DNA sequence: AGGAACATGTCCCAACATGTTGAGAA
DNA sequence: CTCAACATGTTGGGACATGTTCCTTT
């Protein structure tokens, strides 16, 4: 009640910055990621890949944390955990508590942290280089609970900070995304682009017809990324 | 489950490719492999030829591994086995274990690999030259499992990766391809590669607004590059 | 898991047997009965009045239980039980535990049931004659989950059995109805006895062969005799 | 060894037979017997229990065998259990060995065990006289495979031998029925009756048009009914 | 407080998917 | 060694299911 996690996003002497695959909105697909609101549609217990550009490798004993607390205001100082129900459920997995929403898969080093103080929960993994060829690492993270299970997140939105910190704990980049997990991404996601689209819509548009739903969609997808960019540069 | 090992293309100092060109004569194979999806239709436990290319000759101790994972990235951090039923049978030959599902044949020097670490799969032979008249050096392969077998695979696309290393297994070159194993090759390949024309024959046209003048310029030659290459499908 | 208490409907010797005539006015109820379904629609927490029958005074000691098991039988077998949610709630008023589903309301008599056998829940309260002008005894139920709710019922439909015993446990008397705790009782309640039309009006006319001239008569005595027995929307 | 048990409906002076609650072709279901057919269609691990009818309700004690044989004239030795792959799969219940094919729920008196010579699968549980307020038994009945999985019953017919014998275990009853445990026995059912009933059609068969898809089925939940009560040809 | 308008997890079933079997082609 | 017909588990997404928000109403 006296300390908030920092959510300020902060490229560091590494540059470093997530990105993320590029996914369709079917009604089939597990996990799907939006530009247009930087934000992750994924089905409960799914893999979804994350991956973290560096501009310069980072000093030994370098660790990548996953965090996440809510994003509105009035819920910010509560801790994100699993609801009653999933929580009484045990994992093949015995390495996370089963009170944590977020797990990373496959991936023996890593570590669950209860913060003695603030009692936030959070996943650490060592960071690794690229492999030979590459130009960025990538982590695969799992959320146990649905946005709206009941006792839980209960329909409140959350937001997951991604830090990169050095053997001592210090902070070294720190950049982050909303999360909602449901049961139909692709449904829900394009529902919330949609009603994106109709506001920010002002002042003198070029216009440019493609042919197809997936190049015109894709096409769609680079733009509403780079509206964002300009959303936010003064 | 275990980290997803790079399936990213690198030539490398050799470039380093793959072919799949070999004649039904000869080996009458019952395999088939599609350029427009890069992708190999093969019957269980049948002979699978591939093509190694490379520019110069490599140096001592290189050698040439497979590995299989999993296509969609919700399974990708799932390693890719043999079925309980076919794991078990006799099918063995001894040098393989009977749980890979990628096997070498005619090469008595190849080494199976069951990583302590990650788990994963894989075979390992080492580097041969061309054949005296020939710009490539041909490997044969034998999957144990039906693409569709049951606590196995499960009907789950797979992609094989083939990387090219040094003595000590540092990356030198990597390609790849999908794979897909069932009982009918011909039949199935015209199949996907019939959804594949039907999906690129749909002429309905979109609109986008574009903001800005510069903005706009980039995203339409990036159109007109798409258009002035779509014009060829004949 | 656990055996099935019987659910079968038993008179005995009191002519025992339920009824649903409360109104609306006087504890303004929000839960609604249907006669077509005897089914009870009503809210989590809610008070839920029940009319019991009896033809002649029952013998001292008598007591009424109440018990619910879940109406399809790939789950008759398992307990019906409160989510973990609303089970660590603070509804609890201290003399009924927090697992249970069904609770009696203005009755300190009542007595709360968690068999070491069965493992199956109940609440039993003192028979008691009916009020000075009334051939019925009311009792006033309260149902702690939404059928719904995940880790508890799971939105699978359940039963509730209304048993009459002497002091020993004996049965007397056995009756029963379904319900359905939902947020919108009369809503649902509307849906449901509207499907239940569809499926007693349907007006496609199929066509059935028959080998005999004899039971043939059965079924065209019965075919052109129902389609007379109309008198409802004509 | 042996060989393969009788399966002649031999009731016996005690008498014997069972019955299945209401099945609709309707693939609005999970399960559905066929009196046409005498094929019990049924999911995976979804209990469907059989009706236990005796007139002269034989001395308390005797029990109620449950074997699975295949039907076709080469298999019959070979012992019906599970496939490699669901055995690994090792459900709560301890009660029922993790390959055996049948089980029964909610039930303490199941009993399980592997014969000690032909070394065969067999479930057995106490008849049960009606308890109070009823008039028949209702044993839960299960299959943990399907009746295509491959390293199992393979593709291969099967019969449930359901032979009431007494305490010491010597025979006394004898009814049987086909199964076929599968993904979809509301279309399977239907697709085998349509070329049941193509065969044998020709002669003296009178018509009639029935409106209402239930009613068409409700002159069909005895018409069919008289098929085996009619029909004495054999 | 009764009720459209959301918000959001499940179900239905016609495709679709895929190993079998078998008769015919070169 | 190719297709046609089957035999059979899985899927895609519109329809349905179901708690929540909030304006209009006694
Ligand atoms: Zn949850
Ligand atoms: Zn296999
Ligand atoms: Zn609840
Ligand atoms: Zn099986």
């Amino acid at each position: 009640s006296s300390s908030v996690p920092s959510q300020k996003t902060y490229q560091g002497s590494y540059g470093f910055r997530l990105g993320f695959l590029h996914s369709g909105t079917a009604k089939s697909v597990t996990c799907t990621y939006s530009p247009a609101l930087n934000k992750m549609f994924v089905q409960l217990a799914k893999t979804v890949p994350v991956q973290l550009y560096v501009d310069s490798t980072p000093p030994p004993g370098t660790r990548v944390r996953a965090m996440a607390i809510y994003k509105q205001s009035q819920h910010m100082t509560e801790v994100v955990r699993r609801c009653p129900h999933h929580e009484r459920s045990s994992d093949s997995d015995g390495l996370a508590p089963p009170q944590h929403l977020i797990r990373v898969e496959g991936n023996l080093r890593a570590e669950y942290l209860d913060d003695p103080n603030t009692f936030r929960h959070s996943v650490v993994v060592p960071y690794e280089p690229p492999e030979v060829g590459s130009d960025y690492t990538t982590i695969y993270f799992k959320f146990m609970c649905n946005s709206s299970c009941m006792g839980g997140m209960n329909r409140r939105p959350i937001l997951v900070i991604i830090t990169l910190e050095d053997s001592s704990g210090n902070l070294l980049g720190r950049d982050s995304f909303e999360v909602r997990v449901c049961a139909c991404p692709g449904r829900d996601r394009r529902t919330e682009e949609e009603n994106l689209r109709k506001k920010t819509m002002d002042g003198e548009y070029f216009t440019l017809q493609i042919r197809g739903r997936e190049r015109f969609e894709q096409f769609r997808e680079r733009n509403e990324a780079l509206e964002l960019k300009d959303a936010q540069a003064t």
